[PDB]
């Protein structure tokens, strides 16, 4: 009948490619446009699936490197995932990620990142939400009055602000629960567009350490915070009070961060930020070998975990695995001996920190013994996953 | 003339219940004023009276709090209210001033209230040390959740009241500085002819009480006045009693107690908007009491030194030692690995608000972070919750 | 195990079926609304479901004349139809449509007529949108 098949894309295909993302996602080609998506396609991996030689769908992985708490972790970015109407149930993204999923896994990637249109339609390939973002809102009567700090800020231009920025970004500590290590080409890629074009700002030390920056710009009345961050409470200080300098031309402020469980609304002496929790990315483990010997446990006494995983698209990572985990961080991970029974979604929430082993074992999601569950949650990592990158 | 500030009894009723319906603009209906009777016949009420004339007023109730299997002694500060032509007098903080001599000479170990403003209360010593999270979810948007072992019983307040409290006190979110409920109280917040709710309470298939859903239904919304679970299935059960409303309703609203992780993630879809809203300040009141009682994680026998301000907690003010031994137990000890930080900080970081890492990065906790961070090892792990107004 | 039967109700019942339809439809029990429900239940033929001897569900038929061009048809128009949310797929107003359109046949009534909550749900039992 019709020859289906799964196609590793490259520069030759670029066009293809470029219409049917255009088609759905709905975007007009603008020149600069496709400038951008040769840009991200020399740096990714497209997989596309053709029927009769027409490519009808496509998904990408972009290969990022991720600090998990000091590990640097191989991650593959899923985006513009794309299917042209007329070929509904031919089974193409279900296709692709299945192939797709299994070379990853030959390239022991750890993990893997998206943002859904709809969370149900990626569970089914094993990704689970385990990232969320703050969203808050401040009338410009409400910025508070910050008095003057030492140091001095200076607004730059992006060529002569992007090394710092990327720099005093990598050294923040948000930056190591799950987030990108940013390649220089990926930082001026979403942060230097001339279709929406940013101001930055950089706080240096008294002795000339760069201890910060901001990224805003103002539109339609509010002063949006796109980026900041500060190693030091000097910096956040003077930072926020070059931030509050712009009250008298804005309405309100506007800022989106990853969330760890604390808003800075009390930070002021009113906490009259208005603070929304969005739901934000989905995340799985990919090769759960690769991703267990490499993870950082807690120091403690040997312990020794079987593990049951459930993972229909990630079959080299299903069946009973023994894990034990020696005084210093270090496990050592063999498969076919479990205390402990999970699906991939889980175990994904359980080690990336998103919610504990009580919460998972109290909604019956990690099964198994509580007090088993109890003891391997305090060989876990703490807080939960910060992602601050969007693709 | 003649300014000063009084304990007052049952016999000032009519005054002070003429200044909170002023002060709180409620209409003074039979049930109102029996429901105040109430509150006054649990409460201290102190009074500011100018030339002998009632013109301001604080209430202390007392309350039991479950901090992290500690009972700790609480006073629960409310209906604050002066009349408006005493602008200036002083009237609040001279009340405060006696009211919290007075509740630590009581070795009253914490105090919490709801701030309309939370600078006007920090000059006092409180702090913000609670959230909620503010839940809406669309009626369409309800998830469907599969039937469930067990059964649920709607319920009078009468037949229900004893096995809501069981429930509520055996919950483990009721244990991280949640009150410690009596039935009085119980009955004065969740039974009220003004504001009827319904309740239904979930049983097992083995017949024991596993959860409950106190709930009304005005203007279009399903309100989840109070949602407690102690397994799983009593979850899901409820859940579903709670969606078969859908029907009657074009939304869902719950507000509770946020300790940092919300609910919308248990769904496939997380459709509910989410807000965190500031919620109660906290203080330590006597910081001697609560440090002896603290239930400190276990490990090496550690020293602490403490600098404390405390500008209306003088019994508070100074350097501590605080030695803490190999289990919960720490020996406090009044004169001088120094820390220091004012009563408000204290208060976020013994409860459990914010972490020393972060009370030290914002140089509220000012001394050695290695050893701020030493000392947040052994403190309570995860933030306190509270899931009652006064 | 659990014990569960379609009953055919009347003035005995009156009060639980009206404890039924104040909670499904949210309306205040006033004494003018428990009159008008005391008249409607006079003129009307109503079945429960019982489980473990509780009413549960209910749907009430209450019988019209319709002048469908110039012929008057005996029409049963169906109305109140609630279910307390305790129970679920206990298959209750399943069982009541089932018998009640059977004793609406052995009456020789010729259509039927409600107002929907949902259109998929009633249309299991062979109705369909026509107004």
């Amino acid at each position: 009948m019709t020859t289906k098949r799964v196609k590793k894309m490259g520069k030759e295909e670029m066009k293809e490619m470029f219409d049917l993302v255009i088609y759905a996602f709905n975007q007009e080609p603008t020149a600069e446009r496709q400038e951008r998506f040769e840009k991200l396609l020399s740096h990714t991996q497209s997989y596309g699936f053709l029927i009769d030689e027409q490519l009808t769908s496509q998904v990408m992985a972009t290969p990022f490197q991720v600090n998990f708490h000091g590990v640097r972790y191989p991650m593959a970015g899923i985006g513009y995932v794309a299917s042209y109407p007329e070929y509904r149930g031919e089974g193409g993204i279900s296709a692709i990620m299945k192939e797709m999923l299994a070379d990853l896994a030959k390239q022991k990637v750890a993990l893997s990142y998206l943002a859904p249109f709809s969370y149900p339609f990626y569970r089914q390939y094993g990704y689970e939400q385990t990232f969320e973002q703050a969203e808050y809102t401040i009338k410009t009567e409400d910025w508070p009055r910050v008095k003057r700090v030492p140091g001095t800020i200076k607004r730059v231009s992006w060529a002569d602000g992007k090394e710092v920025i990327k720099d005093v970004y990598l050294e923040n500590q948000r930056a190591h629960s799950g987030g990108v290590i940013r390649e220089t080409w990926w930082l001026d890629y979403t942060l230097n567009r001339a279709s929406k074009p940013n101001n930055q700002a950089i706080y240096y030390s008294s002795e000339g350490k760069a201890e910060g920056y901001v990224i805003y710009r103002i539109a339609a009345g509010t002063f949006e915070i796109v980026e900041w961050n500060y190693l030091t409470n000097t910096a956040f200080k003077a930072l926020a009070g070059f931030i509050g300098s712009h009250s008298g031309s804005v309405q309100s402020f506007h800022w989106i961060n990853g969330f760890a469980g604390k808003d800075l609304n009390d930070l002021m002496p009113t906490p009259a930020a208005s603070v929304k929790i969005l739901p934000y990315m989905m995340a799985r483990i990919v090769e759960l070998q690769t991703f267990l010997e490499k993870y950082p446990f807690q120091s403690g006494e040997k312990e020794t975990y079987s593990l049951e995983i459930e993972d229909s698209y990630g079959p080299w990572n299903e069946g009973i695995w023994t894990i034990t985990i020696d005084e210093q961080g270090k496990a050592t991970v063999t498969k076919g001996a479990a205390a402990l029974k999970a699906d991939i979604q889980t175990w994904t929430q359980l080690f990336l920190g998103y919610r504990s082993a009580e919460t998972l074992s109290f909604y019956e999601r990690l099964q198994g013994d509580a007090t088993i569950a109890q003891r391997l949650g305090q060989r876990l990592v703490k807080g939960m996953p910060i992602l601050e990158d969007y693709f």
